[PDB]
């Protein structure tokens, strides 16, 4: 039983602290997880307690081994977390840990002050546990506790995994897994249709009908918590508030949702899906080309002297470049000349902030039930996913207050305050809350398509 998977968004390093792919493909696990309904659960943890607000006491399960046969102990968890914190800003900024002590299966994690979201962020896949004493490169073949061990990695191309027979939860159902990267969603579907691959993610919405028609294949949709957007580069002085507001008004969100996503998305306002009951969304921006033209006039742009925008896009999320095309067309009516640059390695490209004005983008904005992760990583300076370097001290203050706020209703309140204040800045233009669409050979069973948009393979995934 060999499973062939095709994924977009090629990786360089596949250290767990560099990408969620090891968790996705069943190689690694974090201390906590979210379940099918998106709620935080103990995973590797047998018990935990929080005797005060600066102390987290954890007891690990006693029956868990890494794929090399080494026991999962508190010392191994300590060294893993500490290495990940040292090696990744994302991890570091999500885990304000002041000290860790360990003995046997118990560890104690301390902070300097109350950080209510610490436990939640220990379910983050970037915090997955690996063996720091493994005598192999963690960037190529990390050793985890998951059901499938990474055996070979051809960088940016292909990952080969094998059944870890002593996997703690159950004997995994597949013999091998082969993961190959393919950025073009139409190619991913062709690969599925030709049986080159068995399981693919991020199915282009215009191929959904074809896959539904095909009795050899099946489609799963899940509304979840991913948001597409137009992301602005705030380090470029020409990307003023008026320019951001103008572009916000050239977007037709209802049209994009109806016709580009073909109803597999809802028009977006804030970063966060409006399905979440406590979120107070800002008002929906409706396309207004005349308004955009007026906003650009404030900056001196005219038909004779238009604004020039370099807009980056990428194929991985198939609808993004379709949005870019209609943005380009409509923007011309508002005296903006957009040049679209499609790139193969989007994060590699955006690292050079001299090379772009704006980019199509996609965020997992609330993977573990709380808005804090997104605010800290996306809206704070040097936040790990803040590719356009948005920062506003007034927003910072509220985020900082949020981070120490224990009462949940008060967190919801401050969060809505952050949404309201930041929305005035147009940090990004959030376009759609769009479904994750996964497709597979009908023989492939028990993979995950759940709202957090991270998990896929577990020990029950199989071929029948
Ligand atoms: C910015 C981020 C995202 O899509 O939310 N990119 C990576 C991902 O898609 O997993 C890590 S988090
Ligand atoms: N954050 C973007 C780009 C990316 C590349 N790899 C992971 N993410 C997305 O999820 O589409
Ligand atoms: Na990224
Ligand atoms: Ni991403």
């Amino acid at each position: 039983k060999d499973l062939n998977i095709s994924l977009p968004l090629k990786t360089k390093s596949i250290a767990p602290y560099e990408t969620d792919v090891p968790v996705k493909i069943g190689a690694a696990e974090s201390l906590f997880k979210t379940n099918d309904q998106g709620k935080i659960e103990k995973a590797l943890v047998k018990s935990y307690h929080q005797p005060n607000d600066t102390t987290l006491d954890i007891e690990l399960k006693d029956n868990i081994k890494f794929q090399n046969g080494q026991k999962l102990t508190a010392e191994k968890v300590k060294s893993s977390l500490e290495n990940s914190m040292k090696k990744s800003d994302l991890v570091k900024y999500s885990l304000p840990i002041s000290s860790i002590t360990a003995k046997g299966q118990k560890l104690t994690i301390k902070t300097n002050s109350a950080y209510p979201e610490l436990v939640s962020e220990l379910a983050n896949p970037f915090m997955a546990i690996y063996d720091t004493d493994a005598k192999s490169d963690v960037n190529q073949t990390p050793v985890g506790t998951g059901p499938y061990q990474i055996k070979d990695y051809k960088q940016s191309r292909k990952i080969s995994l094998s059944n870890f027979k002593d996997y703690w939860q159950g004997k995994p159902k597949l013999d091998h897994i082969t993961v190959t990267y393919q950025e073009d969603g139409n190619n991913r579907v062709r690969n599925l249709e030709s049986q080159k691959d068995d399981l693919i993610t991020d199915v282009p919405v215009n191929k959904v009908q074809d896959i539904e028609n095909n009795q050899n294949l099946k489609v799963s949709k899940e509304s979840g918590f991913r948001t597409s957007l137009l992301m602005y580069n705030h380090t470029n002085k020409k990307m003023t508030k008026s320019v951001r507001e103008a572009l916000d008004h050239i977007i037709d969100r209802q049209g994009i949702a109806d016709h580009i996503y073909q109803g597999y998305a809802k028009p977006a306002t804030s970063p966060f899906n409006d399905k979440i009951p406590y979120i107070k969304e800002p008002k929906l921006t409706k396309q207004n080309i005349e308004q955009a033209k007026m906003l650009l006039a404030k900056d001196g742009y005219t038909k004779e002297h238009p604004l020039k925008i370099k807009l980056i896009t990428y194929d991985g999320r198939p609808e993004l470049s379709k949005i870019a095309q209609v943005l380009q067309s409509d923007a011309k009516k508002a005296n903006i000349e957009i040049d679209i640059k499609s790139v193969d390695d989007i994060e590699g490209y955006l690292k050079d902030r001299s090379a772009w004005d704006a980019t199509m983008y996609s965020f997992g904005t609330i993977p573990r039930g709380d808005t804090g992760y997104f605010f800290n990583q996306a809206y704070k300076k040097d936040g790990a996913i803040n590719k356009g370097d948005y920062n506003n001290s007034n927003v910072d203050d509220l985020i900082n207050q949020l981070n120490h706020t224990v009462d949940v209703k008060e967190r919801h309140n401050i969060s809505n305050d952050i949404i309201k204040l930041s929305s005035r800045d147009v940090p990004n233009s959030y376009i759609a809350y769009n479904d994750q669409i996964v497709a597979a050979n009908s023989k492939v069973k028990n993979y995950k398509v759940t709202p957090e948009g991270i998990y896929l393979i577990d020990y029950r995934t199989t071929i029948e």
